[PDB]
């Protein structure tokens, strides 16, 4: 049922729509980190990186890391950019609320960012394909 894919992410603004983010949230993750993922290609990477932005509204941190690395190791067998490719939207997604708070403007954020790079770090240290990526964090 993953093809067509564009029913996670209906299903998860259905959900939002109700107010449940936390449930839709939770849902996606379920999505990108099912077993069935690393058969999956790469393009879900698109819907996991959806995924992994809604957590930064949420600031919910423990779940992003444990959705990108549990993601991470299920795909590494293709489109294995794809890593790069959402630890690079979720850097951008976290470094633009820093952009929101600061200039509607809280501590937390900064700490909520400061994780983010941590844990981006943390994901792609000690990688041939991800020697860019990373160099660029």
């Amino acid at each position: 049922y993953f093809q067509r894919p564009e029913n996670a992410l209906k299903r998860a603004n259905e959900f939002l729509e109700v107010g449940k983010k936390q449930p839709a949230l939770d849902v996606l993750y379920d999505v990108m980190k099912s077993k069935k993922h690393r058969t999956w290609q790469k393009i879900h990477e698109p819907i996991m990186l959806k995924y992994l932005e809604l957590c930064v509204d949420l600031r919910k941190s423990h779940l992003a890391k444990e959705g990108l690395y549990q993601y991470k190791n299920i795909c590494q067998q293709v489109n294995i950019k794809s890593l790069e490719d959402v630890v690079r939207a979720y850097l951008k997604m976290a470094e633009e609320k820093t952009e929101a708070a600061k200039e509607e403007s809280l501590t937390p954020w900064v700490k909520f960012l400061w994780e983010s790079y941590r844990q981006c770090l943390d994901l792609l240290r000690n990688n041939s394909r991800v020697e860019r990526l990373y160099h660029d964090i």
